């Protein structure tokens, strides 16, 4: 049958709950995880790349801040399809690793977070603040963040309440230099989130300004999961990092094996 | 919503207007215009390339020869769709561009001529089965646009039973190959694009300059011999070579400049 | 008019009938062949790849075992749709290829075995799950057509219900994998391509030649012994490695020759 | 007149001294940095690669850590012989990335920008020779050190390899030493050694670098209280990375691609 | 017997001379010509470039103006030591590259061009205005130019010539941005040419202003074999080109084989 | 202390003792051994490559014949030096990569060899000039070392007196290049390494094992007929062709797996 045509662009928000186990993380990432992804999907996926998390800002941990990076695909088909489930070679995934970036505790005793895996269109939908930017404006601190409202919230309220109440004061604040939202494509992978927006600064203290102090004039929701904005439980209901605007990772282009260091 | 797939080949026809902008647009375009242009579409685009200009030959300025580049784009949606105009960055364009490339004066410009066609060519109207074995090529690129009110049926059947037949006649001419542009993506002024090799630039003016002097002049011409059409806005061209190194996803590696 | 977004998968097995043969064949292959290719496709094929086969083993020559390589594309289009027909550039094709591969008799022929396939398997039968770090694989690819006349749902079934168990109960055999060729793009003859991985190559023969002599022959039969199908046209193979150096669209550097 | 063929290995600590400059001093590294670099050096530099620094661990300021990453060339001829002096096309090199390195405090001390040439080689193997790439990932400090005006050189060296490398050795955490001393007579770094002392992870880097150091007398020309005894940025800089980088920049750099 | 470490830049003027020969020259040189020079010394020559020359100026063809490119080679080690003469394979290379280039003259296709292949150090020597200049001062138009003295003349009087009156006047156009010099390593291969300068302007009409015009202001020297600057035998005892800033066709890095247009 | 400049090609010639072997052998080499080697020596080597063996012709045993490849270094430094013996990391070598090789049992071992030579062969014997448009090669490279007690100016003028005549005699040799091996480098039992050029392995054949029949056999010969050297051990080999994927610092990209 058929195969469709669905180019989507996804994004894959990657925590490291420890600095002790950055280095093993840091390594399966590189080494193990790159080579096993290239050749599982290099036939349709037209970019694959890793954008590091900048240092965690103060409060972050309120966001779901994702301390190791994310990492994004572009599709041609969906890896949703359940005859992409068949791989000649799978891939080398031990738990250790869902350890490492929080979805399971360390070691049993006798708490954990979710994987979030976002598909979207391979453009913005929504272009809300700081059309026209170009590179040459300068250096952004983009702070990628997804959102999904908790269960029993009207999705359209929520998004009512994103547009008309939260994105104002981003507009206000003139440390923002940016704002772009695209909904989530839910009938792909059944992801919690519904927005992915991204949000462009000068700088952590511009972050820091404008997502925490100006943020303290919203009203608490009423299905408020935390008593500040983003109001949402930390990596459950909202997951970020903040990013440079180039990555050397971009892996179907520049990968050229584990070379160590001398 | 859905976005359709939609395989196209595109080709810009790139001028610089006088040779003291060589350098300035030369810059521009390596060094600003294609870290832009790979950030924005390298998920979407399989092939992003450009074809240096051989020097014009005499008469070429009637062609609307394009003393730069032909940029060429292998696209897998359409660059059109009104989806795609959103872009997290955009492109560094500096207005004296449109300067350099004769769009706008320095203080009536050339337009922007964007043509979109399908991957693979529709006509193939002399040389089939040629390798590359067979030789170099001196590949002339020519694309036309009846003027306003002419009958674009009239149009068509002028260029393949009065002028191809011409092309086909020379034994200078090695290869005719030709397309119809996809008018439907973003109302490019242009109806065909054309490919004529040559050995040689002294082919090409023997064939388009000299044995296409045997042509009637037609009711809509708007230049005296053959193209008929007015340069730069009713026809475009570029001779190119059989190779370029600058195809830019495999190739580029930053503006490295000379020691 | 619309193309259609149609993701395949193809192999190509390449033979080389004689050793004497192997440095002419290998260079077209690897001089001339590559860069034409991807002068033709470069857009819309996502990976070009060869896959040199591990030396012929005892008894291969009854399973067609093509002594050169698999060549292997990744298409985003079907390359039998007859706008791709028309080409700039024609691939340089000496006649001789086809005597060093086999198709015909130097101074009976083979056929040229090209079989489209999905970009997935389809039937997973043996070792889900087995990665990279279980070891390296000995990796038999084989593609089979039944005979004129045998009814397929017939073939099919003697292969999934006789021969696979055979698979699945030797511990010499790590993976089974399975897809069906796609007859209409090509009219390829074949009707299965397989993957069948073992250790090496005294485990190859243990289970296809030595266990399969448990099986009935069938009444179509064209050989005494399992695979049952005529060498090189109703069966066609080659055992490769998990790993090539010749991901061409990505690794190709033109012909640099050794000092 | 000859060039005199001297393969050397060369770190540059490249610290940041606000999380607020980390944009822009990335941004420049990257964009501009790269291609000036590769352009004059390309025929003479045969490697040249950054690695990010992990994040500073607890009390990594005391041993000048570099916020940034470390910048590692591999030349073929001394890039401080005056001849290499005339260059076609100069480095773009704003006054600010002074400040966002530290170099230039912003409009409370600037620290000097330390440039250590080295052998291509390692000179010294004091502990894990032998350890493979299959051991595991390693945390790998690097941490450069020169002793201040007054002390002779081999008392410093006496100290360095009798008293605080049996320290590194006697830890079972730390997996690897590794030192050489620095060619000062090509630039005049401060600089006397460079060391590489492994660990699995910061914990164990903590553990060794400042709990085990405790053992240690304080030295009469100390500049700070506790080890390494010496001024922060001044006359100690380091940065701990990982086994690998994907900032190998002759073979891996693209130009400056954004993201969408 | 040891190889001596010799690191030097090399430069080859390479001319077209007609444009009929156009497609076959750059044919050659990129289909043929490069796969056969990376596989006789990729490993000991850092770098291989060709410049493309831009369209030749007016009066450029006396300045013995290459037509095609310079092609730039960095070297290790001296490629005229007697034992770099044996190689496995040899060059393809036919005679027609000669017709193609003028070193085999129309006459028989009145005299030919010399193949003119200057070695230098790999840093200029004598760096003579606009020191500091930086690329983010704008785009050059670079001419290099190669001189060398008839014979019968002195060449510390040549070299006298040259500093006291042709440098001044570089010196204080303000079209000219930038002067560098090298002397030409004369022990390397016997080349003619005695010194390498480039100089650069804004634009082809900065060049002419000071090439052409403010050169008029000079006597002729008594050696003079032509009637104006450069004094000298076009394509004999001087070659030049224009260049731009970069290139594609950084060889080493950037070749993929001979693929052609669609 | 200064480094040397010290310019060098080495050769070693890795075997592969039984096909069960290859998979695993090949697999460490491409996975393993190819990014330790480039993180170890990526700043003063200029080019490491990988020339896979062609099928081992006829008595190709006789000649120590290198069923697995040839590597190839060039060397800007002594790897010799002791200075280089610290290295950060340590090449991950299992045990069993002496076994695959032959080195130890799992037989007598055979040694590890590894010969360095200047990067320009020393002697161009015939068909100099020759271009790589005279066609595909079959490039037969051999090393061999005179046993113990034998005068080393005897071995050598045997060598270019009786047995290089031969060569040079044969319309089927194309090519003869012989360099002395740099034995003060590492100690290397080998004497020289010769390059001899076949159109076949019939042509190689007939000159190597039948023309060579007319060789008198030497007091000191350690097999009845030429190479007159004990395989593996005076004298080991490799038949090649005149190009490889495998140029392992411009075209490695990590183990990219088979689908
Ligand atoms: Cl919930
Ligand atoms: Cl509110
Ligand atoms: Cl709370
Ligand atoms: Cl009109
Ligand atoms: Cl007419
Ligand atoms: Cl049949
Ligand atoms: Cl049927
Ligand atoms: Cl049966
Ligand atoms: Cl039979
Ligand atoms: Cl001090
Ligand atoms: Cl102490
Ligand atoms: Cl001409
Ligand atoms: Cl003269
Ligand atoms: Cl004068
Ligand atoms: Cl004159
Ligand atoms: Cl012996
Ligand atoms: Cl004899
Ligand atoms: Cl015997």
């Amino acid at each position: 049958a058929d195969f469709k045509f669905e180019p989507m662009r996804s994004l894959i928000y990657v925590d490291c709950v420890s600095e002790d186990y950055r280095p093993k993380l840091q390594r399966w990432i590189y080494k193990v995880h790159i080579p096993d992804s290239i050749s599982q999907f290099e036939p349709y996926v037209t970019k694959y790349a890793f954008y590091p998390s900048f240092p965690i800002p103060p409060q972050g941990d309120r966001f779901g801040y994702a301390r190791m990076q994310l990492t994004e695909h572009h599709w041609l088909v969906s890896d949703l399809d359940p005859r992409l489930e068949i791989k000649a070679i799978a891939e080398t995934f031990p738990m250790d690793v869902l350890v490492w970036q929080g979805q399971i505790p360390a070691a049993a005793h006798t708490e954990g977070n979710p994987f979030i895996f976002a598909f979207l269109p391979m453009w913005w939908e929504k272009d809300l603040k700081g059309k026209g930017r170009t590179i040459e404006d300068g250096a952004n601190y983009r702070f990628n963040m997804t959102i999904g409202f908790p269960e029993g919230v009207d999705k359209a309220e929520g998004e009512k309440w994103l547009f008309e109440k939260v994105v104002p004061i981003l507009q206000a604040a003139p440390e923002c230099t940016r704002v772009l939202a695209s909904a989530v494509k839910k009938d792909i992978n059944g992801c919690v989130m519904d927005w992915v927006l991204e949000i462009w600064f000068e700088n952590q203290s511009g972050w820091y300004k404008v997502m925490v102090d100006d943020m303290k004039a919203l009203e608490k929701p009423s299905w408020a999961q935390q008593d500040a904005f983003p109001f949402l439980k930390p990596y459950h209901n909202v997951c970020s990092a903040a990013v440079a605007d180039y990555t050397p990772s971009n892996n179907l282009a520049n990968y050229r094996g584990y070379i160590t260091m001398r």
